[PDB]
């Protein structure tokens, strides 16, 4: 499934996403977009050993879920192979882990390439929320 940008935005807000450890709706959004066009389903093999990323959030599983041949110190307590699902829950509740590191939203390559040096005022503007 990928979701719209408004459409996600109205997810997130649902789930306590806005302002969650003083991050801006926008915010999360935008490492969305750049971490996997909004794709569930998007994937990246990452050619380092074993540690992939999954789904929207491109959740890393030599962190933070587990993998196959490929153990994990599974921060998130779930199989990675849940992020690559049609439900966005999980994917959430891990990113919401995730940004708990001193690190924060850095964690997401993408997010500091591509919105952490944007002004992201406008960016939810077209949005009914």
């Amino acid at each position: 499934k990928i979701f719209s940008k408004c459409e996600l935005a109205r997810k997130l807000k649902s789930m306590g996403m806005d302002g969650f450890h003083g991050y801006s709706l926008a915010n999360w959004v935008c490492m969305a977009e750049y971490e996997s066009n909004f794709n569930t389903q998007a994937f990246q093999g990452r050619q380092s050993q074993g540690s992939s990323d999954y789904g929207i959030f491109q959740l890393n599983s030599k962190w933070w879920c587990k993998s196959q041949s490929h153990s994990s110190a599974n921060a998130c307590n779930i199989m990675c192979s849940k992020f690559l699902d049609d439900n966005i829950d999980d994917d959430i509740a891990c990113a919401k882990r995730v940004v708990k590191d001193p690190q924060g939203m850095s964690a997401w390559v993408a997010w500091v390439k591509h919105c952490k040096g944007k002004d992201l005022s406008k960016y939810l503007a077209s949005c009914n929320l």
